[PDB]
């Protein structure tokens, strides 16, 4: 339970590479700003609508404010893998939510 | 001056193409040079654009007549397709 | 009082021209997206501290996601008057929320 | 691999300035390679880049040591200059 900045990653699937590197970004974000950041994972196959509180902007503008290795995997994400549609990036308290190797669920 | 209406959709299903050839059929018909539907299926092409963005449906749906509405409200609920909208005003850079 | 996307734009400062610059977008916001969207303008002039809801984005990377005449108002305040910060688009309640030619309160 | 610490201030004081100088010091001495200020001025450069942004105070103050928050609390509720922060954690491109 803390109030930080939440970096939502809009995803369509997985494949193996894409989880191992979800669960590397979401370990950077953890180690490397504590708290400041925090992934949180949505995957449009499980859920096709998206809750009215969420929205999904393009990677190219946002991606460009966050650390350099979180551009990194991102580039990978959409550009390799081909995994991801979007994020975003919200200010919001986390406490009734969980924690678990992949983000907040 | 258009309202281009941007439908991103989870793939298709045999009524989903229903409801969206109503829907154009709509747009052609009753809104004629008001609206120009645009539909991009996310589990065919994820990647978004960067002047490209999906909002929530339950907002943008309520700017749409009530009939564009119902097929919205259908494709959400019923189908379970929609993933969100878009919504743009300006003067068409291809429509085809 | 409605639920829609809230264009924050933070100035430092007005001029009379960007003054006149923000109500014709506000016009333009009401009139073309009847409530898909509304704005608010936030001087850090008159309040240094941010409100800790708030952050504030490069315009470039944002500003390209709004209505063409939009993008135009936008780029005459940084760019000509040069009284624009940064920005932000949050979907949030409207209605405990003032109204005038000026966006929101 | 340093930390950055931005600092967006509207304006200057005679106290924020004695302030400011006093951080610096606090990391040149104190947590020697592993902060680096950096102050920008709206008041005088109001325009963001484009890999910029302002956070919220009270989130990143958090995740700096009390000290240096002690520093950032008086520069938001002392003197008020402070309009908001950001981390950056990267190889220095001009530390200068
Ligand atoms: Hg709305
Ligand atoms: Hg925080």
């Amino acid at each position: 339970l803390r109030k930080t900045y939440v970096l939502k990653l809009y995803v369509a699937g997985n494949t193996p590479n894409s989880v191992r590197a979800l669960k590397t970004l979401n370990n950077i974000l953890e180690k490397e700003f504590k708290g400041v950041y925090a992934l949180k994972v949505i995957d449009v196959l499980k859920n096709p609508q998206l809750a009215e509180e969420d929205k999904i902007l393009a990677t190219p503008c946002l991606a460009k404010v966050l650390p350099p290795p979180v551009r990194r995997i991102i580039g990978d994400l959409s550009n390799r893998e081909k995994v991801l549609i979007g994020l975003d990036l919200l200010y919001e308290e986390i406490g009734d939510q969980a924690e678990d190797d992949l983000g907040l669920e």
